[PDB]
């Protein structure tokens, strides 16, 4: 068969070649610009792998983020991933979405935030316009007396900041096994609650994740959030179509505002503790919601820790509910679903019960690899996964990222996004660390611009906007991206080969 | 409404995941009524474990550190269970690292003429010098025999012996914590011990005794990788290849007159992948020699030694196309270890492109193979079975949850796979036993039983290298074997009625 080795080249090469044709991105013919910039990436891409490969060290993109995160900002890739439009974010949490620094400089500077050390030894946050609070589990002090009689203002605001972060220490040795480090991940949200909630707090922070969103040069938000229970200082408690308005204003001021920005729509999130007597409501709510507010208001998620709460299948006869009325109604679904390790158990197979109730995207799927039924119906019918890379190996599915169970998805084209997750919670930029770690550890080494310029051009084909919204939405990304090639050969000093 | 009932939903449910059950290893047997009283206390006990895991929120002892997870296991009864199945083969074996470090200690150690010494990494070193002690090149050999006597504690000092040699003395994910790390303190292991297994009467005496360990662990056939080379007498004299096949052909033919109940042992010759391809042409043409005058008990040749850093497949190519290109073409069979690897779109993981185009029987790990879906498509219609070695791929840094392996996959898709133990004299495991629990409880899933078993069983004759009679032979004989283990099952765990 291979009398030479033209011909053991050649079939070689065949194989390969499939291979690279069948991944995410392999059909993308790019233009001659574009190859400059992608010839550059694949060099820069090869110099690194070889280094750790035979020079025998670690691969820094795939260890843990507490340790990458440094390193990766100052490399090439890391920069022109940076400067890149990133298209959407499409699986993002409300609390968890821009930075706790903000948090700290801002929201606990206004009036009325109070502070205690609750019995586990971190710092929670409130407001209370109407007293301090209740002295139940912990001692309330008002932080602008604490700072201010602090010494040392700058310590304590970054104490603040250090106190709350998942990143302060690597979570991996701090936190090292999934139920350690989703305690630390749900205290977080503890610490916060109180101060988040407040209605003006509440707003302004949402602003604040459009801003840094488009800072990171992502044009489009799908975002999770409850909704419900945003309270004033007056002790005024609000309904969820009130913090769906208040979010519907702001994205439409900073719309007007920055008319190169999309925008965002929301995702009606509860989490899976509730009892089904409870969830049902839910539904029902989020059924009135989508009838009344259509284009902006989704659908519906259930977030939490998967493994140890409830299913989908816990939860059927009210996922099923719109779509038994008369007539019936189709209440888009966005869920969270095998976030897991286990397989064969009642956790992975929440993606059986996702896919028989139409999902319109996954929401994770980790376990996803190890159901080919499932992948088959995934792929047949554009049910995107959102990919969630630094959230994944940070809350305990995985160490090195390169058996990140996503990478044998893009292999076979799956339909994927890229997302962030909770980016605020461990200091996270909106997109570009996870599509740093995406790009560096989920495709290979000879894998280039093509796949990146898929993942984002995926981020908006398989959004939720309607098909007008994304023409246009489509025509301002490339429009971005034509501009940061054209940039990016400029500082790159690759305009001449 | 596609679902107005609950039954209507619950057949859809289950008949799509049926149909992943019928796909996955294992899918198509159906057991007996004696097989299935066996199988519902296996999956019994199976749920009890991973629901404790789960809803008790603690980590998940089958897949941890095998330093962690061995002494927990073998109180179990899933393992004694496995502990008394019948295996079938072990496929994937170096024969340096397949017996005890017990005997090289108990037994190699109480010969006469073995030296020992202190190398400047602080590890003990053993070989054997039948004229004085060795030249003090870089340590002090000093006679074994007078270190012993004068240790004042000889238990204390066989323990510091097999303590200094196992890698299982501490846990290497601890003390070894990157993959060139532990590859530095695996390739020590086979320094230490290089002197002494190469000397000719304790290497007949090792392999020997591969061969009662792995009977002792209901294992009735092994094909084992071997250098064959350099084997010495006390006199200085170094045998050559043919010598050392002829010996282990020896030893093997007493071994299964002595036992009809042990199928026997075939050699895959083995090179380390660090040589010049000028050596590697030379063990090409050994190999396409020793397969044609040793046929039925030399089966063709591996490269073995760390596969990241060293030399690919294709860079040995002209010698590895030789046999092909002679007039009439020598088909010399390969049974490459390929793609042991974490990294993706390298020379290395592509070294499993040439493993099929050089038309490879099985290949040794496989652990990229799952990124790779037209690799996976040859390897499936081939027939080619990936000889998946869990233990291994931990210990020696691929992969930290076992959950995470990349066989799963492989699994669910039904890949032919066996599994196999690879160096389990290094790091204290059991000939199969051991690996074949993580693979059951870590590599498929809660409702995966005893079909699993018996199917990935089953697999390591019919993908061994038996010719047709020695294969029926087999089967019959594993088939026997199998019915005693059911009967004695139930009676044990007290299953009857
Ligand atoms: C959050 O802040 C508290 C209060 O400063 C930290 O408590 C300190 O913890 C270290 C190590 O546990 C001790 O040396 C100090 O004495 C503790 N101080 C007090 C007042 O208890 C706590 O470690 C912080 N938690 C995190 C996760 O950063
Ligand atoms: C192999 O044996 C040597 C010699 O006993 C060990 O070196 C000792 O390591 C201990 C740690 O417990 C030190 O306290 C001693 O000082 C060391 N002794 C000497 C003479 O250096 C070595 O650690 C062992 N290596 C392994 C991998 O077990
Ligand atoms: O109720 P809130 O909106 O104030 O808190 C946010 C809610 O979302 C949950 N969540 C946030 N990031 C994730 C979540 N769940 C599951 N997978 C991991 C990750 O993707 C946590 C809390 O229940
Ligand atoms: O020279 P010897 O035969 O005495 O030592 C054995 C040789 O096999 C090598 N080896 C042993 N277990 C494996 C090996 N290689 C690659 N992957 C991991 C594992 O599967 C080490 C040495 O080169
Ligand atoms: C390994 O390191 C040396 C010294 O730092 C460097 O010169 C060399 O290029 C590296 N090798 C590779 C393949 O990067
Ligand atoms: C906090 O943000 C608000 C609204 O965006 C702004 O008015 C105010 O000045 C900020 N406070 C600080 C301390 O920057
Ligand atoms: C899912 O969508 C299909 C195709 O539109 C529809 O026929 C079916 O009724 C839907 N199923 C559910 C459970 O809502
Ligand atoms: C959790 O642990 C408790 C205490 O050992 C035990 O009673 C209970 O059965 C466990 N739950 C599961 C599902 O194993
Ligand atoms: C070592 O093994 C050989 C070969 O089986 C046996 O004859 C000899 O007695 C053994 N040595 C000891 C100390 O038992
Ligand atoms: C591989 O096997 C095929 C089919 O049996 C045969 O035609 C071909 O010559 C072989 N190629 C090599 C390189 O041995
Ligand atoms: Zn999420
Ligand atoms: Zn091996």
């Amino acid at each position: 068969r291979f009398p030479t080795m033209d011909e053991y080249t050649n079939a070689r090469e065949e194989l390969i070649g499939s291979e690279q044709y069948l991944r995410v991105g392999g059909s993308i013919n790019l233009n001659n610009k574009e190859k400059k910039l992608n010839q550059f990436i694949l060099r820069e891409k090869r110099a690194i792998i070889e280094n750790s490969r035979l020079n025998k060290t670690q691969y820094i993109p795939a260890v843990s983020f507490f340790l990458s995160k440094s390193q990766m900002e100052s490399t090439p890739i890391f920069k022109i991933i940076k400067d890149m439009p990133k298209g959407a974010a499409l699986h993002l949490h409300d609390t968890a979405s821009a930075r706790i620094d903000w948090i700290v400089s801002n929201a606990t500077y206004r009036d009325h935030v109070y502070m205690c050390m609750d019995q586990d030894n971190f710092v929670r946050l409130t407001v209370s316009g109407t007293g301090p609070p209740a002295n139940s589990g912990c001692e309330w002090k008002l932080v602008e007396t604490e700072r201010a009689n602090s010494g040392d203002i700058a310590a304590f605001d970054h104490w603040l900041k250090s106190n709350i972060s998942l990143l302060t220490t690597d979570p991996l040795v701090t936190y090292p096994s999934l139920d350690k480090v989703w305690g630390r991940f749900d205290k977080h949200f503890s610490q916060l609650r109180g101060i988040i909630y407040h209605t003006p707090i509440r707003r302004d922070y949402y602003r604040q994740i459009l801003e840094e969103f488009r800072s990171d040069n992502v044009q489009y938000v799908e975002v999770r959030s409850s909704l419900s229970g945003y309270y004033d200082l007056d002790g005024t408690v609000h309904d969820p179509e009130y913090g769906l308005q208040l979010y519907k204003a702001v994205t439409e001021e900073f719309v007007r505002t920055y008319p190169d920005f999309s925008g965002a729509k929301i995702i009606k999130s509860t989490a899976r503790v509730k009892p089904n007597t409870d969830i049902f409501n839910d539904v029902k709510l989020s059924m009135d919601l989508y009838k009344r507010y259509p284009g902006f208001f989704l659908g519906f998620d259930l977030v939490a820790q998967e493994d140890p709460n409830t299913s989908l299948l816990g939860y059927i006869d009210s996922l099923l509910y719109p779509s038994r009325q008369n007539p019936p109604v189709s209440l888009p679904y966005y869920f969270h679903a095998g976030e897991t390790n286990w397989q064969g158990t009642e956790v992975d197979y929440n993606l059986v019960d996702a896919l028989l109730l139409n999902a319109t995207r996954i929401g994770h799927g980790f376990a996803l690899i190890k159901h080919p039924r499932v992948i088959e119906l995934v792929k047949s019918r554009g049910v995107a996964v959102e990919v969630n890379p630094v959230s994944n190996q940070l809350l305990g599915l995985v160490k090195d990222l390169r058996n990140h169970a996503a990478a044998p998805l893009l292999a076979q084209n799956v339909p994927v996004v890229i997302s962030s997750d909770d980016p605020g919670v461990w200091e996270a930029l909106p997109m570009s660390h996870d599509m740093y770690v995406a790009f560096m550890d989920l495709v290979g080494e000879d894998a280039g611009l093509d796949v990146l310029k898929q993942l984002v051009w995926n981020s908006i084909q398989y959004s939720s906007m309607n098909a007008t919204e994304k023409k246009t939405a489509l025509k301002l990304l490339q429009a971005k991206w034509n501009n940061f090639i054209n940039d990016s050969l400029i500082k790159w000093k690759l305009t001449n080969k």
